[PDB]
């Protein structure tokens, strides 16, 4: 409304259960934290299929990998669906879904890590090996916002004032260097490409 | 109105003539920068005379002045009338007031920089020897704010989820260290407090 309005960040507290899994993912040990690639394209994925399905009712969906040696960082980008500020807030963070728990007992149970994505919670298997996590999202229903949480509690929604999709930035844990590595990454992206449709663009760099 | 919801800042840029104001105050030689606590305390007394003019148609109201030397900041704190969000946001960064361009028409002319006062903008002053300022405020009719400037273009508006008044709390600059010294602020205290009808009390710490 204001003319010298330049933008906003808002605060939340994960929900308890969510609170949680984080802090039983960012600080427990787990043998093959590498799973966590799958859950991002898996999500990237799905969100590519959500606009496909979309125009049958109502350019090319792709996915793309960039690790960033300088800052430290891997992206796993997307021009699928999008997401509103209503979603990253609901569905990331605030709004407990029965995965959270059932993931957490099946663990319990003996399950194993790479289960994560049949509970609808596997994105926050990034933070196996990050310490920081940035998602920034276009929906064509909303502005682009920016959802940013270091698995202290809280989360952050900050406006933009981009082209519909989803950017996830991963900040790397000191020890889990190996995942900007080009043949590391070519690798992983190979072990489950089989079964994506869309197309996986390893950038370089 | 979510219940994870734990605070808001907003960013605003400043007005044109108000930001040119602030890079002419910190960033340009003064002899006399002392005038700066008048002007804190002279906008303490109207405040606290805005809420006892208010009591005649619709408590000890008095200033103090609070120097912390292991935070390096110097504050000015009253009892009186209190901003609202709006009055933080009006009426310190984005109206521009006459007084602005006529401080510094003023100024160019051969004026003094303790003449700021009758110019409406002398609360700005606090840039002489603060690379810092942060205004938090409880007025009757609002919520308490944040109000927050480093003198770079723009200033934060933060949410607090505190009694009526204000508090400003200036991060002094590395040469501007005598300003913490409690026979400093006696003296400068007992410079101007003739005029002040209300108790201006030292915290000591
Ligand atoms: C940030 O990553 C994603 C956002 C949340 C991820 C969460 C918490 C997670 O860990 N797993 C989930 C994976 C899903 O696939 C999925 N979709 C339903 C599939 C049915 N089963 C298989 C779950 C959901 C339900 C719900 C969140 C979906 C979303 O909001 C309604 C959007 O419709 C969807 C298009 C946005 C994304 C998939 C985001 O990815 C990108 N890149 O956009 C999940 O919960
Ligand atoms: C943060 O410090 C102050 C806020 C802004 C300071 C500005 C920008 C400044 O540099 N100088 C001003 C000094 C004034 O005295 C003054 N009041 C009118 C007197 C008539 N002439 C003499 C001006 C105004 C007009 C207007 C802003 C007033 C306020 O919003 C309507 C409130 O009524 C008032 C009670 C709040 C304060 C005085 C604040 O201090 C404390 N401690 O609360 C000034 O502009």
């Amino acid at each position: 409304e204001n003319l010298y309005f330049q933008g906003m960040t808002e605060t939340f507290a994960f929900q308890a259960e969510i609170n949680q899994l984080m802090s039983l993912i960012i600080n427990t040990f787990y043998s093959n934290k590498e799973i966590f690639l799958r859950e991002l394209i898996s999500n990237a994925s799905d969100a590519c299929d959500k606009i496909r399905y979309q125009s049958l009712t109502d350019p090319r969906l792709c996915i793309r990998v960039v690790p960033d040696k300088e800052n430290k960082t891997l992206t796993v980008e997307d021009n699928g669906i999008g997401m509103t500020k209503a979603d990253l807030v609901n569905n990331l963070g605030t709004i407990a879904r029965s995965g959270t728990k059932a993931f957490m007992e099946a663990l319990e149970a003996g399950g194993d890590m790479s289960m994560i994505g049949q509970f609808g919670v596997g994105f926050y298997s990034a933070y196996l090996v990050a310490d920081r996590v940035t998602v920034t999202s276009k929906n064509n229903s909303d502005e682009s916002y920016v959802w940013e949480s270091s698995a202290g509690g809280t989360f952050t929604i900050t406006s933009t004032p981009m082209k519909r999709g989803t950017r996830i930035t991963l900040h790397l844990k000191e020890d889990q260097m190996e995942y900007l590595e080009p043949r590391r990454l070519k690798e992983l992206i190979k072990k489950h490409s089989e079964f994506i449709g869309y197309d996986i663009e390893l950038m370089v760099e």
